[PDB]
């Protein structure tokens, strides 16, 4: 199940023009690699060769996502965020 080799193919791709994606990925899938499968993987991955617009306005909660494929690992990403937004908030807007 997955290769380092496929890691580093998500290392190229988180890296945007802001930093706020990219730190919520490079670290992160360190972490929930452990909670998503090959299948949550694969959709993951096949994302990350475009960009998130709709998905980075779920993170600002005004997005629309109709494949909750999609939406599905952006929430369990939410899910970790939450603790730091209730411990010492975000920063990015509020």
């Amino acid at each position: 199940m997955y290769t380092a080799e496929q890691k580093a193919r998500i290392k190229w791709a988180c890296r945007r023009g802001m930093l706020e994606l990219d730190v919520v990925i490079m670290p992160f899938f360190e972490e929930c690699f452990d909670s998503l499968t090959e299948s949550e993987q694969d959709d993951f991955v096949a994302l990350l060769e475009s960009d998130d617009p709709d998905l980075f306005a779920w993170v600002m909660g005004h997005g629309r996502c109709e494949n909750l494929g999609l939406a599905a690992m952006v929430d369990k990403i939410v899910a970790h965020n939450l603790s730091k937004v209730r411990l010492e908030h975000h920063h990015h807007h509020h």
